[PDB]
RNA sequence: GGAGAGGAGCAGGCGGUCGCGGGGGCGCACACCUGCGCUCCCGAGGAAAGUCCGGACUCUGGAGCGGGGUGCCGGGUAACGCCCGGGAGGGGUGACCCUCGGACAGGGCCAUAGAGAAGAAGACCGCCCGGGGGGAAACUUCCGGGCAAGGGUGGAACGGUGGGGUAAGAGCCCACCAGCGUCGGGGCAACCCGGCGGCUUGGCAACCCCCACCUGGAGCAAGGCCAAGCAGGGGGUUGGGUCGCUCCCCUAUUCCCCCGGGUUGGCCGCUUGAGGUGUGCGGUAACGCACACCCCAGAUUGAUGACCGCCACAGAAUCCGGCUUAUGCUCCUCUCCCGUG
RNA sequence: GGCCAGGUAGCUCAGGGAGAGCACUGGAUAUGGGCACCCCCUAAGUCCAGGUGUCGGCGGUUCGAUUCCGCCCCUGGCCACCA
């Protein structure tokens, strides 16, 4: 659904320097109103995470549980999702459930 | 069965519940442009990779030189540094694998070790002859002369081993060998086979080079178009005109260089191509030709997931030909070995 | 997707027969300290002695390669229109 998929070349910088964040220790969550009545995710994978095998799995897995479960995360967002460090240090070794239990403690934290 | 060499295919599938990307059809709104909504088709790779070669396709005004690349020979191909066949040299018992022009066109470099490393250089331990001296002798000593043959030195010592011949010795002579020169035969050829002959005189060109062949440069962020928006200023014996050098066609601010500020939208390029698959024919093969059938991703923060059930390596970004590296199986050949009918 | 750089002692940097600087390990000795000397402890310093490496890896050429020829691995950077 790309009417649900914001722009991140123009709207990133915004994001960052507007909204506000979440993290934990597998991501960090920033996000801002979009005036909408809806929310938009754009997902933004380091370059160092890895090579396109394994950025785009994480990428699919993220827009997977955003998907899934948009009914109960907050409305009227744009919402950009950032994996840390620590995540592609165990990304391997991490489960589909332990991602997504992770990042829909963070998105079901965005306020108000 | 064991050990090993060459090569071909596949990339876990099939049946279920949801979610994407591009086409098509349809539902509709159309006073235009177009704007949404919901089924059929297709949807990552053998390496998509590293960007190591070769193209195709774009933009840079000409030509020459330089520079760069390839390297036994013959084909194949759009082309190649690739593929196929063949020739020499080497390794392995073997199937098989690896290597590749020229050092009497020239210049330059060979440390250390060693008597001596490019004109034929050299006498270290030595071998033999002719005298003078000492000494009973063995032996020592001095001068004159002859060896590259043994040993030592090396990565290599100016042909190799055996016999004859030498005072002692050398292709000095002869044998088989290696090289070179020729004559003759077979190959399109690289080269091979046979005969004759002095006696022959380092290595490195992944150093420059010489010979033969090929070759501008950038690169789809190439380049073309539309929309949007701010803000210009300082320079040019001229400089710049798609690497350098040299001659040459230009152009004078509108061009080029520097500083500063505006976009960091949308459309084209964008997928049908040296393209697959199936026969038939030619050719040792690589491959070519003929006919038939097919349409096989075109994204632009970048499309393939999750749950269930019987059994790896890694994701297109302009597109192809090949190389190389990463990697899980399965099958087909042939070689040697133990053991049996 | 394409196009270039760079990888050297721990760190910064030189350059066809492996070096400087910071640095580390010792010995010397207080004008520091146990008290005041004797005796002894500690070395910021100052002397000196050195300690030291797959040349980013793995092959090839060469009798020898940091330098030459291939590939692989890692770390950086550059690109689009407007005027
Ligand atoms: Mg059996
Ligand atoms: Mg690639
Ligand atoms: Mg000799
Ligand atoms: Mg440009």
């Amino acid at each position: 659904t790309r009417r649900e998929r914001l722009r991140l070349r123009r709207d990133f910088l915004l994001i960052f320097k507007e909204g506000k964040s979440l993290q934990n220790e597998y991501f960090v969550v920033l996000f801002r109103k979009n005036g909408l009545d809806y929310s938009r995710l754009g997902i933004v994978v380091k370059r160092k995470f890895g090579k396109a095998t394994r950025r785009n799995k994480l990428k699919r897995w993220v827009r997977e549980i955003f998907r899934r479960n948009k009914g109960v995360i907050p409305k009227g967002f744009d919402i950009v999702v950032i994996p840390r460090k620590k995540l592609s240090e165990e990304f391997e070794r991490v489960d589909f459930w332990t991602v997504r239990e992770k990042l829909l403690n963070l998105l079901k934290r965005i306020e108000g």
